[PDB]
């Protein structure tokens, strides 16, 4: 039911996300960081944002999906964020569309884990029994 599992790394920390339709794993990846970076369990959704991505290797979509979250995070460091993803196979490549809601940072934001950056932590998507799983490790 969780669909997410994290391992204990020294310096970095990577979480495992599960899918359901490919798009499921990608958006689930963002929750891994947020769930530990803060406590969204309190904020509903005051704002909404959409992101677009172009991939051509599936596995890379994850590497570029979360990395995209890294930049926007500071562009709007918010306590809570919903994850929705859209994957469309282009005339040959791949496209990723994700939505985020709940933007409103407070003076005393709830911080849990501390990540200095995301360095090719794993960003690998493994499929088991037809299910997709993603791996994202974060820098100390």
């Amino acid at each position: 039911m969780k669909g997410f599992e994290f391992f204990d790394v020294t310096a970095d920390a990577g979480f495992w996300a599960y899918g359901h339709d490919l798009e499921e794993v990608f958006e689930n990846a963002a929750l891994a960081m947020f769930e530990v970076m803060t406590d969204t369990s309190l904020v509903e959704a005051a704002e909404e944002r959409r992101v677009e991505i172009t991939s051509e290797d599936r596995v890379s979509l994850l590497y570029d999906w979360l990395d995209e979250l890294l930049f926007i995070h500071d562009t709007e460091f918010i306590l809570f964020s919903k994850f929705k993803v859209k994957i469309d196979e282009k005339d040959d490549g791949l496209h990723l569309t994700g939505t985020a809601m709940g933007e409103e940072i407070k003076e005393g934001h709830e911080r849990r884990d501390e990540v200095k950056a995301v360095t090719f932590h794993m960003m690998e998507i493994l499929d088991e029994d037809g299910l997709i799983k993603a791996r994202v490790i974060l820098d100390l």
